[PDB]
């Protein structure tokens, strides 16, 4: 049975205007700055952006990559799409 989201968990993040995207929950670090309530920070695989998104937009992994785990034209996806599967908890800074 699920539990709240935590840092390292697997997802599809979505955003408007982007197809669902291969992401994880990031942990914050001493001193850096926080997201807002009830906000997540997501890093986005490929891309390697942040943003803050909520529940509603993050879909399990596990559960969801056989809909949307399938290549993409958009500009770091197919790089998202190795990262999540071969080393999704690595340092990408």
């Amino acid at each position: 049975m699920p539990h709240a989201f935590k840092p390292g968990d697997l997802v599809f993040a979505k955003m408007k205007g982007y197809p669902h995207w291969p992401a994880r929950i990031d942990d914050i670090a001493d001193g850096a700055v926080k997201p807002p309530p009830n906000k997540y920070p997501i890093f986005f695989f490929g891309t390697h952006e942040t943003a803050f998104l909520g529940p509603k937009d993050l879909f399990p992994y596990d559960k969801s990559k056989d809909k949307y785990g399938k290549p993409n034209k958009r500009k770091g996806f197919n790089e998202g799409l190795w990262e999540i599967q071969n080393n999704p908890h690595a340092s990408y800074s």
